[PDB]
């Protein structure tokens, strides 16, 4: 009934160019069965986005990753949003809600800015640089730290720890092996900046701690809270600025419809995360026996969802595989759907939104001009270098 593929969804010859296996796994059938890792797997936007909104059928407490927290020890305490299910989910996300709300986006919006343009003109006196670590990554790193109220020293360990994290959501395959291998400082850091005399007054990391008197969140969820942010704030916002610098870079006809209109810079952002999906994958477990596209999945199945083909099916999107600045993006799955829908999502678009902005206003051409080099992660898309020469307006 199911289709069976032998497609690794986790090897580097995948990650090195995941489009037509998508595509074998969309077009095989609404569910596969992948004997690779004895998962099933989703990868239309139908059964991606159904999955998604059932959570009681396909719960997360069990692990998002391919690793079964009924059956292994999580590498880690588990996350409690990501890894938690309602009703223990609902406080702790209302939390991070009022966390990174609207109103905190309006105390850092002019400061989010200001560093975006710096960066920009500071690029431009360089005129060639590498898109990744003096962009996509030095602009989050010179903004999200010192949002969260992080101190200055240790913060070279936050990148590898993010490694790590999306590493391990994979199967036991090298990249994981190796990831956790290497973790114990990374880990050791992390979590002691959880603490709350370790972040600075009016920062993210103060403000979650400064909600545990209102019966939300006891103090002993807080450390744990401050843990999802330095896991899921700032890689992400690195690949998601990344996918849209390396788009702007292939579709040069979309920087001069940008250029021309800088307040399509938070839809240019908005569409790089469908394009690229720099959060690839994530797996759910069955609590039940449940039909899905006319397939029955026992009690206790992984599923992998594939967010990426998700936002590329062409039975959602017209011309999905064309980076397109005003196109309708609502409904992609990048960030999620539904009850765990990314908590972050308005911090992410706030920082790609000004980083747009500054590119449409300042630079002329970006123009790919050395090797580009992929870099691996098991649920992480992106880059690991993009030379470019920047033209200034
Ligand atoms: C381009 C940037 C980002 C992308 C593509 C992205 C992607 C996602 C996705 C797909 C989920 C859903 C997980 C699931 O359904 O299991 C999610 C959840 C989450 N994200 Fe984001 N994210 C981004 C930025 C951020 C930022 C900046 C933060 C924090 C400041 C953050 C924190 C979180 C947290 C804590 C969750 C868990 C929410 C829950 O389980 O209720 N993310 N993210
Ligand atoms: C979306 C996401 C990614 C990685 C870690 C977490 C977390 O809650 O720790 C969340
Ligand atoms: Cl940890």
């Amino acid at each position: 009934t199911i289709p069976h593929l032998a497609i690794d969804p986790f090897s580097l010859d995948f990650f090195d160019d995941p489009y037509p296996d998508q595509q074998t796994l969309r077009d095989a059938g609404p569910v596969v069965y992948l004997d690779k890792w004895n998962v099933y797997g989703v990868a239309r936007y139908a059964e991606v986005h159904a999955v998604l909104n059932d959570p009681t059928t396909f719960c997360s407490s069990r692990g998002v990753g391919l690793s079964d927290f009924k059956k292994e020890k999580p590498w880690r305490p588990p996350s409690l949003i990501l890894e938690a299910d309602p009703p223990a989910h609902t406080r702790p996300r209302a939390v991070l809600s009022k966390v990174l709300s609207p109103a905190t986006m309006k105390t850092i919006r002019d400061g989010f800015a200001a560093a975006a343009d710096a960066k920009v003109d500071e690029l431009l006196q360089r005129g060639c640089i590498d898109a990744i670590a003096d962009l996509a990554e030095a602009y989050p790193l010179s903004v999200f730290p010192d949002a969260m109220g992080l101190k200055q020293e240790g913060r070279e360990h936050l990148l590898p720890y993010a490694g790590l994290v999306f590493n391990a959501f994979g199967p036991p395959n090298e990249l994981r092996q190796t990831a956790i291998e290497r973790s114990a400082p990374h880990q050791a850091y992390v979590n002691e900046q959880c603490q709350r005399p370790n972040l600075a007054p009016g920062g993210f990391g103060a403000c979650i701690h400064a909600f545990t008197d209102t019966g939300e969140i006891t103090p002993d969820e807080a450390p744990l809270l401050v843990r999802s942010l330095l896991s899921a704030g700032l890689d992400t916002t690195v690949n998601g600025i990344g996918a849209a610098v390396y788009c702007l870079a292939r579709f040069p006809g979309e920087l001069q419809r940008l250029r021309s209109d800088p307040t399509l810079a938070r839809n240019a952002f908005e569409e790089a995360v469908r394009f690229e999906s720099p959060v690839q994958t994530f797996f759910r477990t069955t609590t039940r026996e449940v039909e899905l596209g006319g397939a029955v999945i026992g009690e206790g199945e992984k599923v992998l969802m594939f967010l990426g083909s998700a936002n590329r099916d062409p039975r959602r999107w017209s011309d999905p595989d064309l980076y397109d600045i005003t196109r309708k993006t609502s409904g992609h799955v990048g960030f999620g759907s539904g009850v765990h829908m990314c908590v972050g999502q308005l911090v992410a678009r706030l920082e790609g939104e000004v980083m747009l902005s500054a590119l449409a206003r300042k630079v002329a051409a970006i123009d790919i001009d050395g090797p580009v080099k992929r870099r691996f992660n098991n649920t992480l898309r992106g880059l690991e270098s993009l030379p470019v020469k920047l033209t200034p307006a």
